[PDB]
């Protein structure tokens, strides 16, 4: 197939944290990285599929990237500069995705930056204390300009003059300054009554300037007269601008709710765009494809990236994104394409991966959830029935086909929900949930307002035992649905059979709390393969257990196992998830806090493939139910990557 990537939402409230270069390359700041996107006939997508692809990630900054600008100089269209909350300004080469050179000249938090449209190596960056810094990376020269003690919001270099730079400030003041004359204020533009959000120059010599402010107005100044000549009032808010070179008469602005407007300059005549943004738009980026098509990309607080066809004024494609950790990934057993994602922004994403019109066809389910979704589980036989657990202990049951809010279980866990599972009830299918406090309880999906029955009562009454039952940290049903497994904080793995939960085996092999348990599917070539059980804990070592010998025994007295059938070693951090491949015999994928996902032949104990695209701790893995080479994985880097095992260059976890 083709690898995909669900990137983190672009950063909010940034005057210029995204840019594009002609031909089809768009970059946007998101968390501590910059994500590059090929756009147009350069992506090489199938017909019907939107012509874009994520291919790049700028890794390096230690905290939030607050600015990003591309070099528009010919021959240098592959160079870009970023500004971070760590006070660095790094120059990148996008072909190599490495840092050319960086500085740390700013002593106060950086606001924005911009690449000189007329100087091949000049970078101008401002900070919150009003300090402006001109930087040339060829000879590593820096001029320390200080204009006014006002917080800088936006900064834009003149396209036509090599030494003029316009600056917008939080108090509504706009000043124009000469870089050669020691930062001499050339003009002081007073008119705006709130924060300046965007400064746009006229792309034609002879000059003119445009500014958009939180006072809901757009002002157009004359750098000759040093005052405004026309004022446009829109009909919270961020007001960014775009003055297209092809249409010098027109001017495109953002508006309330992320609406976009195209201001004609014959009168106040505007045209409304349109599949529309639902929250305020921060940046507008234009790019021209090789196909001579003029597009405009928009980032917004609604966590989407939209590409607009300037000719039709309608939305070509929409790129969703994530705002939280990808806690949970689950594929529906009936809808092969449905990929449910549990995100730390309380919102459940269902990714129809089978959509042929759209590669990123994702649907959001926010209503009803107000906390991070740490567990998901599709119903085995029911299309659209999806259960979810939250970080504060709430258990739900969505209906993705309906439009109603989810059904929240009346019984909440005291801690975060670790995992969910569908199995047979004990006192057609019932819902099982494991809390962080150690309690596993069973929910009736039909009578859902009734209390949840704590299954530890059952374990104590069937298995003659008054023991203080351990802290349960896992639950995983056998494929047949006749055997249940529990993981515990000590590291034990109790095995249960029958409907009364007769404990018949305790697996004391791990030495920290269990974090994942997965049974092998029964579709394989051999039958005994169904009895294999993978498990991971806070130890970096993964164990496989064959339980055929004990389940066919079904002893009256439980047994204890201390030798594992297979031992997978290589990880260097705790294991978060393991999943058996449905397409192979004994093929296991594992995620770990080492930042890697690892495929191995669990039968021969052979490491096959190691995925290192993530820049954080992986929290979930799911095998693609339709492509035997494809795996989806999500991490605490706000990403979900879809990768192929054959295209990875490393076969083993790093050491």
């Amino acid at each position: 197939q083709e690898p995909r990537t669900l990137p983190p939402s672009p950063n909010w409230y940034c005057a210029r944290c995204s840019d594009a270069v002609p031909g089809g390359l768009f970059g946007f700041a998101a968390r501590t990285s910059v994500f590059l996107v090929r756009v147009g006939p350069g992506a090489g997508e199938s017909p019907g599929t939107p012509p874009f692809r994520v291919i790049g990630e700028l890794v390096g900054h230690t905290e939030r990237v607050s600015g990003f600008t591309f070099s528009h100089h010919p021959g240098q269209y592959n160079l870009c500069a970023t500004s971070s909350d760590d006070g660095t300004v790094k120059i990148w080469d996008v072909e190599t995705k490495t840092v050319v050179t960086e500085h740390a000249l700013h002593q106060h938090t950086i606001s924005t930056l911009h690449w000189s449209p007329r100087v091949k190596d000049l970078i101008v960056s401002g900070d919150e204390k009003g300090v402006v810094f001109c930087y040339w990376f060829n000879r590593n020269d820096s001029q320390h300009l200080f204009i006014e003690p006002r917080t800088i919001f936006c900064l834009t270099c003149s396209p036509h003059h090599e030494d003029l730079v316009a600056i917008g400030y939080k108090d509504g003041i706009v000043v124009i300054i000469d870089i050669s004359k020691k930062g001499e204020v050339i003009h002081r533009l007073r008119g705006h009554d709130d924060e300046i959000h965007s400064i746009a120059w006229c792309p034609l010599p002879g000059c003119y300037l445009a500014t958009g402010s939180k006072d809901q107005t757009i002002r157009i100044w004359s750098c000759s007269r040093g005052r405004g000549v026309m004022i446009l009032k829109l009909p919270r808010l961020w007001l960014t601008l775009h003055w297209p070179s092809n249409q010098p008469t027109q001017l495109v602005s953002s508006c309330f709710g992320g609406e976009l407007l195209q201001w004609d300059l014959t009168q106040r005549k505007y045209t409304l765009f349109s599949q529309n943004h639902s929250r305020i738009v921060f940046n507008l980026c234009p790019l021209q494809t090789e196909d001579d098509k003029q597009l405009l990309l928009s980032t917004s607080m609604d966590r989407d990236v939209k590409c607009w066809d300037i000719a039709t004024l309608e939305c070509s494609w929409t790129l969703p994104s994530l705002g939280g950790f990808a806690y949970s990934l689950a594929f529906s057993s009936v809808d092969i394409g449905s990929l449910a994602i549990g995100v730390g922004d309380g919102m459940i994403r269902v990714w129809n991966t089978l959509s042929i019109k759209n590669n990123y066809d994702v649907k959001n389910f926010w209503q009803g959830v107000k906390s991070k979704v740490t567990a998901l589980c599709w119903h085995p036989t029911k299309e659209g029935c999806l259960a979810f657990g939250t970080d504060d202990g709430k258990v739900g049951l969505y209906d993705t086909y309906s439009n109603k809010p989810p059904q929240i279980s009346s019984t909440y866990h005291k801690k975060t929900v670790y995992t969910l599972a569908w199995g047979p009830p004990v006192p057609s299918l019932a819902l099982y949930s494991c809390g962080g406090e150690g309690i596993v309880l069973q929910h009736n999906p039909w009578k859902l307002s009734g209390e949840a029955f704590d299954i530890n009562k059952l374990i104590r009454d069937t298995n003659s035992i008054k023991y203080k039952l351990p802290v349960h940290t896992e639950i995983s049903w056998k494929a047949d649905g006749k055997i249940m497994a529990l993981g515990n904080e000590d590291g034990s793995i109790e095995i249960f059979q029958i409907p009364n939960l007769k404990l018949i085996c305790t697996i004391q092999q791990h030495h920290k709390l269990v974090n994942t348990i997965s049974w092998h599917h029964e579709h394989g070539s051999q039958p005994e393969l169904s009895y294999l059980m993978a498990s991971g804990s806070n130890n970096a070592v993964i164990y496989v257990h064959n339980l055929k010998t004990v389940i066919e025994s079904s002893p009256e007295s439980p047994v204890t196992i201390t030798e594992p059938y297979r031992t997978l070693s290589g990880h260097t951090a705790k294991i978060t998830s393991v999943a058996w491949s449905p397409h192979h015999d004994g093929r296991l994928v594992s995620a770990s806090y080492d930042g890697t996902a690892q495929v191995w032949d669990a039968l021969r104990e052979e490491p096959l493939c190691n995925f290192r695209g993530h820049r954080g701790r992986l929290l979930c893995v799911a095998w693609s139910p339709l492509d035997p080479d494809c795996i989806y994985s999500g991490a605490d880097d706000f990403c979900v990557h879809k990768w192929l095992t054959s295209m990875q260059d490393h076969s083993r976890p790093p050491q």
